[PDB]
């Protein structure tokens, strides 16, 4: 199941998400919430296999029928794509 | 070695390339010329592995230290990227 | 939404899946079922972006937390990888 | 241009490579030798774009007709593939 940090729980309380004891996770906009770290590890993994830019990954994810709300998705995605060495090497050309 | 079609040979003579009997290929600007068909099969293979845009593949090839002159490169490259189903599916976003 | 063929419905009835008239799709193992053709074009898209082998795509999908049941996934997946030209070119070496 | 370390020069002499003072680089099997570190950063870049296994990258490079001889290619290549996070994540499933 999901593991929420103090910072996650903090972000979630700010969003106004609610913890669901029955289903063993937090819920927001009607979806189970993906923790910040889980989201990072997932998006980082997906970028390594495709090296799609920020705009392409974002737009694809919104069409994905994802059952999850990804905490700090955009911020995490922007950080992943802008610090990718291989992509930096590509546009260096 | 390379296999040149009548149309390749046509393009090459117009370019002023020369056949090198010792090396079994045509030479131009100090570089062996890659036939139109070999160029297509190579660039298409490389795109399938990366799905880099026209601009990205072009800029990279210019930095590649490739020992070969690629016959009809841009034309072949633009066609490959503009007819890619996967890239079209990506940009559908 | 999903379009189910005669062949989908026969496979689904054979599985013992059940149709949800209210929610306008078939359900199996607690999941809405993705038709055979929709599954193919999706899995085909994912291979073009990664060119992962049969075994690797299978294992990854089983870990995917997919909200959909993919009809004839394994059979379709094998068809995709074994007819992929780019991968055929890769192992040709 | 190329920078050769003492370790490169040592490895090269063992290979029976030859230094060309006039063109100020080493030559081996009729090809200019790319230093160990340049070879690493190039091969690492290519793996990030493809994540091909050791055996496939190797077989492909042998068919590539690269204009450079890559110092310690196989050893460097195996190191690249066995320390890749994305590939490690893939078989983890
Ligand atoms: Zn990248
Ligand atoms: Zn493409
Ligand atoms: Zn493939
Ligand atoms: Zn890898």
């Amino acid at each position: 199941h999901f593991h929420y940090t103090v910072t996650d729980i903090k972000d979630l309380t700010k969003l106004g998400a609610i913890y669901d004891k029955t289903k063993k996770y937090w819920v927001y906009q009607g979806k189970p919430v993906m923790p910040d770290q889980f989201t990072f590890e997932l998006l980082d993994f997906l970028h390594q296999l495709t090296h799609l830019s920020f705009s392409k990954m974002k737009a694809l994810l919104e069409r994905s029928h994802s059952p999850y709300y990804m905490l700090n998705r955009d911020r995490t995605l922007k950080n992943i794509t802008e610090t990718c060495k291989a992509c930096a090497q590509v546009n260096a050309s």
